[PDB]
RNA sequence: ACGUCUAUUGGACCCGAAACCGAUCGAUCUAGCGACGUGCAGGUCUGACUUUAAUCAGGACCGAACCCGUGUCUGUUGCAAGAGACUGGGAU
């Protein structure tokens, strides 16, 4: 079943045999390079923390680090109308982000990142606050939201930002109205209880591709920055004893917020 | 008490381990990572863009610079405490 933005590559040779890769003509406007102050260039670290041993392993080499200034919160473009530019597809994260240009009445325009939604088409205006829109791209309160229209983007305490369905193609949905817990199911089939002070961005996540993608080959793989692994019954005894445990920390302060576990 | 000979504790007739415990120095060899910079002759095939036009992709192919070391032979206090010759493998 071939998807329309996806780039089918032809089997000339192995390695781009089994190859799917995304189409920019989808999202037409992804070129151009990060822009020069919503953006800096880091140095990549291999997955060695302060100390300088390996703490995360199988990481490391790839292209040159970009990060990028996502604004998660919104809280200070409330009640701005900001014109969506262009979209951006960022390799630091599975969904991909959308320039907003807020044009205030005392200051000069300026641009900020934050995640498309499904309905952004580089001509779209966002709006965030108490009276803002049902329509996708519209940060609401967890109380101004109905009950089962997907949303995204979700905080767990207010004014922290979203921190809770943020992935590629992934949505919560708001199923019950405790008057301070509203129960959200979390994308992972887990009934989590959140603050209605809390904000969603209603929506639905971009980049439905993701699954769909396949690098052909280890090459493309290990260019993004995954170096290879290498399994446990393949070493001697002292590196790993090769040749069904719960593991969350019990008696924790977050038991109280939670109905259902990840099923 | 002195002298001699044994005995015990001491390293205790002398020489000889593999060891164990601490805390110095070493990534100028080598393994991984990170920052900056540089290099890849000549051709061949396939796909795409634009064409009055001095553009891109493929862990593509043959093949020098370059990286590695398959087989045989030489060498075995050797040219070399691991080398040479000819075949080889990779070479956007
Ligand atoms: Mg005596
Ligand atoms: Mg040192
Ligand atoms: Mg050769
Ligand atoms: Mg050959």
């Amino acid at each position: 079943a071939p998807l329309p933005g996806l780039i089918y590559w032809k089997p000339s040779t192995p390695g781009t045999r089994h190859k799917i890769s995304i189409d920019y003509a989808g999202l037409g406007v992804y070129t151009g390079p990060p822009h020069p102050e919503l953006s800096a260039h880091v140095a990549k670290t291999g997955g060695r923390n302060n100390t300088g041993r390996i703490t995360t392993r199988h990481r490391g080499g790839g292209a040159p680090k970009v990060v990028r200034d996502v604004d998660f919160d919104r809280q200070r473009v409330d009640g701005l109308p900001g014109v969506v530019q262009r979209l951006e597809a960022d390799p630091g994260r599975s969904g991909w982000l959308a320039l907003v240009k807020y044009s205030p009445e005392g200051q000069l325009p300026f641009y900020r990142y934050h995640l498309a939604p499904a309905d952004v088409k580089a001509g779209d205006v966002l709006m965030s606050g108490h009276g803002a829109a049902i329509k996708p791209g519209n940060v609401l309160t967890l109380r101004d939201v109905p009950i089962g229209v997907p949303i995204h983007n979700i905080e767990l305490v207010p004014g922290r930002g979203g921190q809770l369905a943020r992935a590629a193609s992934t949505s919560a949905v708001v199923t019950s109205k405790q008057d301070t817990h509203a129960v959200v199911r979390l994308p992972s089939s887990e009934t989590r209880l959140i603050d209605l002070s809390c904000r969603a961005t209603v929506g639905q996540v971009s980049n439905h591709l993701q699954r769909s993608i396949n690098h052909g080959k280890a090459g493309s793989r290990r260019n993004l920055g995954w170096r290879p692994s290498v399994r446990g019954i393949a070493m001697n005894p002292i590196d790993h004893p090769h040749g069904g445990k719960r593991t969350r920390r019990r008696d924790a302060s977050s038991n109280k917020f939670i109905i259902t576990r990840a099923g």
